[PDB]
């Protein structure tokens, strides 16, 4: 018999996954507590603060000794991890760092999270999960004070990196035999054998905080922290990751839960270095390259943010008392906000259309009496993993004019263009990896400013 916990019966994957949990941190009605089946009381500190999260809301912490979340485990599962194995996983929100900061602050490390022996004089074995700049490095030290560390080293394109303000999903295994593990998102980022450590105690306490950061900005968010009495396998590793992934509520670029009446800038998963731009009102919305920020010095760069069209969400019917939240089914009107006016996004009876099945846009038409087709239902159609969504476009007889995305021609006498459309063409080719109809959308956060 080896160190995964209670072995009985072959079951779902599921039931293994519960049944080997052994510390859960779930947060409703803004407590925050362990629903794992133990208790293990959970102290909140006054400035451990709350912010929307993956589904619900999470911990979120600031630098200062007030700013800090401890549990204090239950006398059942308080060895575990001595010479057993273990595996943890949470979900992590971490700003993207100035090019300042990275020169100021990038070669200090600094916990967040950890268990470890609490002494006299000094501090013994457990382990750690901490940062460095751009770096994620997971920590353990033995009783002999022997260390082993998997130190990643993150993306320099931050538009696409795990530690540049999107919600990320971690989970990290050890096998007193081989190895300990890290995964990004159900991914195996880096490794490191493990064999020859001896006792790894904890400490009683798990302590959830930033230490010895010397940057009075940094801030991290952390939620659904969890402890599981085994090493989970690749296959459990999946059905955990997007077990969280619910479908109901949508998700802007930061996957945080999409809203009404709050100004987003759209981005083509497709192309994602191009902005969306106008022609002139009453007329079409075109894509166009966006402005890079590059510093070879610091092994950082991405493209820029914030320009092109600012886009808002309104509830096709108005709603009494409800949420902001979008939900995907959730019909919706889609208004553009230009010059201190706001601008219906629309299709026209018989308007211009690329092989007349590809329907251009327009933005703000006005006319006689010439109907301007706007109801839009606002779905996930695909792509789960990914905090993208699509838009379905109907005409007054709720049919379909189809999904939103781009196609390329030439109007009139300006130059070749990624022209924005609606077409049922995407209808036929939902399965394919990359798709032109899926959009992310973008608000404005502290977390990400450009250089
Ligand atoms: C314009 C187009 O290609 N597709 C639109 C579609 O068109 C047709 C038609 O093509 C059809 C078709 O899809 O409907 C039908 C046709 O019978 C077949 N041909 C054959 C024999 O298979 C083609 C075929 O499947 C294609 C794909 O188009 O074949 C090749 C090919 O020809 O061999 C494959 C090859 O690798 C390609 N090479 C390239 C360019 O890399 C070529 C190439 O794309 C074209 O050959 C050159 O443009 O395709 O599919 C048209 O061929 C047909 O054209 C008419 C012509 O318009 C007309 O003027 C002519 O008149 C006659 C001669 Si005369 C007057 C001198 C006597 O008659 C010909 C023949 O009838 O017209 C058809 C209908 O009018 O129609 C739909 C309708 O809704 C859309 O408009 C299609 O365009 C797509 O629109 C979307 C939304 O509007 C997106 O933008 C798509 O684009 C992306 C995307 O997914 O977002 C853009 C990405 O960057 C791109 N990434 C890549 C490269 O991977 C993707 C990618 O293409 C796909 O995602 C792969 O899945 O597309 C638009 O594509």
């Amino acid at each position: 018999k080896n160190l995964d916990c209670w072995v009985d019966n072959e079951e779902d994957i599921d039931v293994i996954l519960k049944k080997s949990t052994i510390l859960n941190l779930d947060i409703n009605n803004d407590i925050i507590s362990d629903i794992s089946g133990f208790n293990s009381s959970v102290i909140t500190y006054p400035d451990a603060q709350l912010v929307p999260g993956i589904n619900g809301k999470a911990i979120h912490l600031v630098n200062n000794e007030s700013s800090e979340v401890i549990v204090h485990k239950a006398m059942d599962i308080e060895y575990n991890d001595m010479f057993n194995n273990f595996t943890v996983s949470f979900w992590l929100r971490v700003p993207k760092v100035s090019a300042s900061h990275l020169e100021q602050y990038g070669t200090n490390e600094y916990s967040i999270i950890s268990s470890m022996k609490k002494h006299s004089l000094s501090i013994g074995s457990g382990w750690s999960v901490s940062l460095k700049g751009n770096n994620l490095i997971w920590t353990l030290k033995d009783s002999a004070g022997e260390v082993r560390q998997i130190t990643f080293r993150d993306l320099p394109d931050k538009f696409n990196a795990y530690l540049a303000n999107k919600w990320v999903f971690i989970t990290i295994t050890n096998d007193r035999l081989s190895s300990a593990n890290l995964y990004i998102n159900g991914v195996l980022m880096g490794s490191a054998e493990i064999t020859g450590l001896g006792a790894i105690r904890e400490d009683n306490n798990i302590t959830l905080k930033l230490d010895r950061c010397n940057n009075n900005n940094q801030y991290v968010s952390i939620d659904k922290f969890r402890i599981f009495c085994k090493a989970l396998n690749p296959k459990e590793i999946e059905k955990l990751y997007t077990s969280y992934l619910s479908i109901t509520f949508l998700r802007d670029f930061w996957g945080n839960p999409l809203r009404y009446d709050t100004e987003y800038y759209l981005i083509p998963v497709a192309s994602s270095s191009k902005d969306v731009q106008l022609k002139n009102i009453t007329d079409y919305m075109y894509l166009t390259n966006a402005p890079s920020y590059t510093n070879g010095k610091l092994n950082i760069y991405y493209r820029r943010l914030y320009n092109g069209l600012k886009f808002i969400i309104k509830r096709y019917t108005p709603n009494n008392e409800i949420d902001s939240f979008v939900k995907s089914g959730d019909f919706i009107k889609l208004y553009v906000s230009y010059n201190n006016n706001e601008h219906i996004v629309g299709y026209p009876k018989d308007g211009n259309a690329f092989n007349n099945l590809d329907r251009i846009l327009r933005v703000g038409y006005n006319a006689p009496g010439i109907p301007l087709y706007k109801k839009m239902e606002a779905v996930k159609l695909r792509d789960l993993k990914t905090y993208s969504v699509q838009l379905k476009l109907y005409d007054d007889k709720n049919a379909s004019l189809g999904l939103v995305g781009t196609h390329n021609g030439q109007i009139g006498n300006d130059p070749n263009r990624d022209i924005l459309i609606a077409s049922n063409w995407y209808f036929n080719h939902l399965k394919d990896k990359i798709l032109g109809c899926d959009w992310y959308f973008v608000p404005t956060d502290e977390g990400w400013t450009n250089d």
